[PDB]
């Protein structure tokens, strides 16, 4: 139900640089499914927020009917199926629009011959252009000359599969240019460089990684997801709905008019919601967040609603939304059906010896909860939220639920 | 009948540089044959001087017994097999006229053998042990990288190539020339990834041509090749630059310091007949001799003390090509000078200044005083044509060259 420009249009949103972006345009209109490219290094098998980038657009591709090819550079099958399992809670997995292959197939078989044909298609000057070579070359810092294969391995790889496309972030520019040489060097009409940007991680300013440890992980508990989504810095907000979500720019600017911590809700409930799923939907558009329940019109403020997965997780984050003041956590044991005995909480938080003591303060008007002078010595407290508990004039002790 | 210490002194003799020299001692002491390695372009099959230096020194190591592995360079070198092979047998033919040929001193490899299966996993790791800025300090390397000459990336992997050959046949020793050592060297750290001993690298120097310049090489027409017919070779060494005939003599034969020292204060020419017969004779035979010194000479039936004057003796070839080996004017004669294409011989000498009249040119016909074109003139009125040029002469001394305009 798309047009070849249409297509395009949808294609073109968030990516960073297409190239030719006229050839992929050329591609659409030929009326035939195209050989989407994206390869991955099973070193890296758990996947986070910044892989969800580069797959998503490879979604799009597949619900416009295109084939989604998936190279695990092996050149193992345990990772290779840690990162095949949660590569598919976002691509579509059916033959017709996903398939499997390992570099290794076709690798192992590549002859010193055809390697020298290779590496005779680019001139060292060239290679020492890439990027990080050229500011490792130039600081002193050693570049195995292995290195310098990896691009034509990579290059290769569209070549073993005849790929029309290649997925990738920003940094992998030069090996899909590689590709395109040697895809021309074999007779193959040279693939479209598909470049998307780069989600900054949880610290604000480098690239979201595992070895960072600045990520949120596509398979961590929906209550851990939440609660890492919540503490996004504000100024990233504007980039995790762009790369995140499908919100139309006119949605994110009314929500992030509407304040910071109704930007940081809708954000948690929509990427919360969507990989708590088996597989995400299409689109993490308006429609899907009513879809779970919620009412756009309300921002943020209706967090009774959605998902019993997503409303248990935004009540758990609730729970210890969080200097000077000394913090303690209560155990879950302590409480009976949700409450806890205010006597008992004084207690625990250290502020009085026994619960016949907290009850003489009460009686003295000694004792403050949340501010207010406690006056009903079996007062019962819920932590559905933190709660700051005052003996006399200076002493505090803000007490919540699990650690 | 060598201890391993004289057997060193004798392969240090015309080496540039032996690296590292304690090592080829320390394998000298093993009392085991070592394999000495030669890697051969398979583009260049016709030999000349200039690849006797080393393949000399590999006789050498040949008669103290070890062996020779020879390594035709087929698998960059396709990079026809039908070529390849006959220029191999080229080489190789050729190579036979230095070195010993027997199974137990001598094995010819191509190098396709091996590298043509080599996978692309094993070329990552072989690339893996050397970084980019190493590489780049290869000679040729380095100033075209600097200048901003384009050197394709499939370049850099030769070397590796070359030094996986090292392990391939587990080298003990590589020769080369002096242009050659950062590949050798590059062998060395290749070897000893891969568990061996990492080869002791013999450089020798690089002969120079007869333009006296230039490394000695067939694109330079200034070689002299193995095969040459001795009279041609003979006559090129008699023409060997001055300056060159030490590094010759050091290069080229096994004579002693002070056999050459002498050699030279007897005078170029002198040196030059010592040198011609020596070399000529030695590659005029199927294959020379193990050592190409005083007594190799003398077996030729030559003298030592008649310092190359002894020219009479020795081989009938050399002795001959020998004697093969041991700025005329011009003047042009105006076509009036000539009466339907002939002139009076007469004014012919006087017209080229050999004779001051015609008068005196008839005289001395007479007297059978002179010559044309080597021959006694006999006939005063003889009248000679310009339909080449002519030579005209007086006495014994006094020649000119006659002609029409041109
Ligand atoms: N260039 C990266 C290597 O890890 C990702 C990659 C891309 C394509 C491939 O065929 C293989 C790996
Ligand atoms: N170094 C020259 C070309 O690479 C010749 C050569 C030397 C050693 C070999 O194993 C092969 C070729």
């Amino acid at each position: 139900g798309h047009t070849p420009e249409e297509a395009l249009a949808l294609l073109k949103r968030g990516a960073e640089e297409i190239v030719p972006e006229e050839e992929l345009l050329a591609k659409l209109k030929e009326g035939r499914p195209l050989t989407v490219k994206l390869g991955a290094d099973p070193t890296r098998p758990d996947l986070h927020l910044g892989h969800a980038v580069v797959l998503r657009k490879m979604r799009q591709f597949q619900e416009l009917g295109h084939k989604v090819v998936l190279i695990i550079g092996d050149f193992t099958r345990e990772n290779a199926k840690t990162y095949v399992a949660q590569a598919g809670k976002i691509l579509r997995q059916e033959p017709h629009l996903f398939e499997l292959r390992y570099n290794s197939e076709w690798l192992e078989g590549l002859t010193f011959k055809e390697v020298v044909r290779l590496t005779s298609l680019m001139t060292v000057a060239q290679m020492l252009e890439r990027e990080d070579f050229k500011k490792r070359y130039e600081a002193g810092i050693p570049i195995s000359l292995h290195e310098l294969l990896y691009p034509f391995a990579q290059a290769y790889d569209s070549v073993a599969i005849r790929a029309d496309v290649e997925m990738g972030g920003t940094d992998q520019r030069f090996n899909l240019l590689v590709g395109r040489e040697v895809q021309r060097a074999y007779g193959q009409s040279p693939q479209v460089c598909f470049l998307m940007p780069l989600l900054v991680g949880l610290d604000g300013r480098e690239k979201m990684s595992k070895s960072l440890d600045n990520y949120i992980g596509l398979t961590e508990p929906p209550e851990a997801m939440f609660k890492k989504l919540m503490r996004v810095p504000d100024p990233l907000l504007p980039s995790y709905f762009r790369l995140l979500t499908d919100l139309e720019e006119e949605e994110i600017e009314a929500l992030l008019k509407a304040g910071p911590v109704p930007a940081h809700r809708v954000l948690a409930r929509l990427l919360t919601a969507a990989y708590a799923l088996p597989q995400i939907p299409p689109r993490i558009d308006r429609a899907f967040y009513e879809s779970l329940g919620y009412a756009w019109e309300a921002f943020g403020r209706d967090k009774e609603a959605g998902p019993e997965e997503v409303r248990r997780a935004e009540a758990r984050y609730d729970e210890v939304a969080k200097e000077e003041i000394p913090e303690v956590t209560i155990p879950a044991s302590e409480l009976k059906e949700g409450r806890i005995w205010v006597a008992r909480l004084f207690t625990l938080a250290g502020l009085t010896p026994s619960n016949a003591e907290a009850r003489r303060l009460i009686q003295n008007r000694g004792l403050r909860l949340d501010g207010e002078v406690l006056t009903d010595p079996m007062l019962q407290v819920d932590l559905s939220r933190p709660r700051i508990l005052q003996r006399g004039k200076d002493r505090f002790v803000r007490v919540r639920l699990s650690d």
